[PDB]
């Protein structure tokens, strides 16, 4: 019948150059106007004589996950949602402490806030070629650290994944050329919207307790 | 006793700019002086106190393969052969067709030149993520088309590799941004040293041959 537009290329929550001088312009035009771009556009193609494009993005990934051995659309619906994920995972002055919730669970399972974000950034930074390092929150410890090769979520294991940081190459070429160290050190100094990180373990917590209910 | 120097950063068999406009003088140096060096660098660093710097970078390679579950040094004495390997796959005025017994050979295997030149493109583009796509011989249809992630090259299958690209994103970006098709393209049409893969298939076949006594 009526057709769709398929999935959309969500803009970052803020202009394109307000994440200087940690996140350049040119970061985000490639980033976001290419890369992010062509994996919205390549999914569309792949599901093209489906009704796919009527699932969220979600589903889209966890179905054609496929217990890992993924279908066709699994890489570009998964990149597509990670990067998603990832522009709604900073802000303009980003970087300090968690409060509250999420700073108490951190401490709870990680010792201190310091204690994780020293594991966090060493995950980071030994994820060996394309992928990320998430935090998420496990309801069946609660957070955990997950590493994942390429464009694989922890969605696929049931985490309700917090924050994440892309390390593929083309993510901090534009700013760090190859010293992601350095990428990922300026991300959990100045990028990390630690607000955004507690609406969603807000909205974790809430649906781990609705399922028993 | 007496200590070495570790492993070496070979260079390019050709001056730094010599495959422009094909493959840029900063690609070269941001690939060759930045992205090789480190992983050289950080291999010698990873075997300090051992006596793994007497043995070949291919030993390195299958001792720290262990079967799948690698080895902290394989990372970096694979992408330090690879690179090397890589460098000398390609040449200045490179590219056109194999002659003599690597062409008769290709397409025995592939039915024609054209067939394995498409299924070798399309198999490298297919390659998600970071690795490598390789043509390569195998003692026991001889030649084989291989797709590896990350650092893992076809030696650790017992393979003799002919052939290699480079697709992680370092190796494009500076000269095609994304466009790792177009680099693919490029790098059949205007690099590949054939000469180079024909010396290497006469030593694969005499290391099968020698094998045979
Ligand atoms: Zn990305
Ligand atoms: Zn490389």
């Amino acid at each position: 019948g009526v057709i769709t537009a398929g999935f959309e290329l969500k803009p970052p929550p803020y202009p394109l150059d307000a994440l200087e001088p940690h996140m350049s312009r040119e970061t985000l035009d490639y980033h976001w106007g290419k890369h992010h771009k062509t994996y919205v556009e390549n999914l569309n193609k792949q599901i093209l004589g489906t009704d796919l494009d009527a699932l969220s993005l979600e589903e889209v990934v966890l179905l054609s996950y496929n217990k890992g051995n993924m279908l066709p659309a699994f890489n570009n619906a998964a990149q597509a949602w990670n990067h998603e994920f990832f522009w709604e995972s900073i802000q303009p002055g980003g970087g300090g402490k968690p409060t509250g919730e999420l700073l108490r669970l951190i401490e709870r399972d990680f010792g201190s806030f310091e204690e994780f974000l020293e594991r966090f950034k060493s995950a980071a930074a030994s994820n060996f070629g394309s992928g990320w390092t998430w935090l998420a929150y496990k309801a069946n410890k609660k957070l955990v650290i997950v590493k994942t090769p390429n464009a694989v979520n922890p969605l696929v294991w049931d985490y309700s994944p917090l924050l994440t940081i892309d390390t593929w190459e083309h993510a901090y070429y534009l700013d760090f050329e190859n010293r992601r160290a350095e990428y990922i050190n300026t991300f959990m100094e100045k990028l990390v919207s630690w607000e955004t990180v507690s609406t969603r373990l807000e909205s974790a917590i809430a649906r781990a307790v609705q399922r028993e209910q």
